[PDB]
């Protein structure tokens, strides 16, 4: 059970999601209709329990996703990379929805899990790392899956927070440029942030290398593009 | 006989179970939301645990302490309204305004139209009889939770609080009734209390504010320090406009 290189599953997993599901449908953004939360974590559970935690498939969270899809109104989603606590912040302050502000993606963010053939439980001790192990893990899976229903389903214009003080504030591999810009609809019209740390000059801006390649990316999508820089924290928020 | 079909009263709701939960989903994200999240799961299992395999006529308060703690019957200050022979005034007047009776809290909701019992020796509900309060018990399950939520209800209400009674009957007060026995005894000190003693379009009242029904509820209400305001002759149309 220790066999793998990255952190154990959450142990008090399946408390925490009907919890956070509890807390998503009742208190921050009830429905149009109830949502069972019991339901909702059977339903994730079933995803990879008692499963070979390097052969997940994206089919294994069919069930979940259609119980809940990470669907968000015309021109308010949030799109962000190594960015995190600035894009939440900002997302916040504007009334916006970043994955996770979906159900799935506020119920997963920061847990990790996986399950062991023949056994109905969490694996505590270790699970899948995917450089180590595999990327066909429950976890990696999920995000992408999550990632690509998300990207499918912004309209209107949309927004990405990079960040303007790393040296390439586009990441080809990252899961945004791997999986959320190359599958933006077209006539989307994405506007990218670049916003670098406060008191610090920025490391990469809208002329740079990276860059040019999230364009060229956008650019075979039919989807418009236009790049803002030179902003700090404070300016941005 | 000493079988399931041994009560003078109707059997348990069928899918009571099924009743309850989803009645809490609705109540929790649609009806009330954005309020403190509560576990439906948790909730439904609570009310079976306070009375399935137990004796069916030994009902006691304490029984339910852990279902009302996961979400007590408590109205903001100002919202809460009584009611006592007025069912569908009363609930059409909450609506209207939107105020809360009993059967607006979420737990009051869960239960509201529906029968329990269980039985000693099973897991399952009693669909077939029930005890009746007045030929079999009082302290049955089913009489015993209205008792309790009514108690808490009456002693978590603030500041101004409505009770809507029925003029049409010649004690429009009954002692007897659980508004009267278990409600009003216990209403939170120094609340205010306006009654509105509501009669039936085109017939004449029976019952006033100056009547000695009602005499009885201000001594009552003195009895908590309870400031007591009293309105009467109104048709329903009337008060609902006032
Ligand atoms: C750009 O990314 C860097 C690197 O992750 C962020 O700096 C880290 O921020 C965290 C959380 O605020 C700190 O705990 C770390 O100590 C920081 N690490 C480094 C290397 O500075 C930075 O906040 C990001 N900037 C923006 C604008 O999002
Ligand atoms: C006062 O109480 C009477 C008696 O319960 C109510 O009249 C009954 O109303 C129900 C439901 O509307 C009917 O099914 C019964 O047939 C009625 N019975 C009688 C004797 O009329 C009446 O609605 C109450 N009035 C108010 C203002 O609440």
């Amino acid at each position: 059970l220790n066999r793998w290189h990255g952190a154990g599953s959450t142990a008090d997993f399946q408390k925490i999601i009907q919890e956070r599901c509890d807390t998503y449908t009742q208190t921050i953004r009830p429905g149009s209709r109830s949502r069972n939360c019991q339901a909702i974590r059977q339903a994730f559970m079933s995803a990879f329990i008692s499963k070979d935690p390097c052969k997940a498939t994206k089919e294994d969270y069919n069930s979940l996703i259609n119980l809940a899809p990470p669907t968000v109104p015309c021109g308010q989603q949030v799109f962000w990379s190594k960015t995190k606590e600035l894009a939440h912040e900002y997302a916040k302050r504007r009334r916006l929805m970043t994955l996770e502000d979906t159900l799935l993606g506020y119920l997963a963010d920061g847990l990790r899990w996986c399950g062991e053939p023949g056994s109905s439980d969490l694996n505590i001790w270790s699970c899948p790392d995917w450089r180590k192990d595999c990327r066909t893990n429950y976890l990696s899976v999920f995000w992408e899956v999550l990632s690509e229903r998300f990207a499918e389903s912004a309209c209107n214009t949309v927004r990405v927070v990079l960040n303007g003080s790393l040296e390439n504030a586009f990441d080809s591999m990252s899961i945004f440029g791997r999986v959320q810009a190359p599958n933006l609809r077209p006539q989307v019209e994405l506007e990218a942030w670049l916003v670098h740390d406060t008191g610090k000059p920025p490391s990469d801006s809208c002329s740079g290398s990276s860059i040019r390649k999230l364009k060229s990316i956008l650019d075979g999508r039919n989807v418009k593009f236009r790049c803002m820089d030179n902003l700090s924290r404070d300016q941005f928020l």
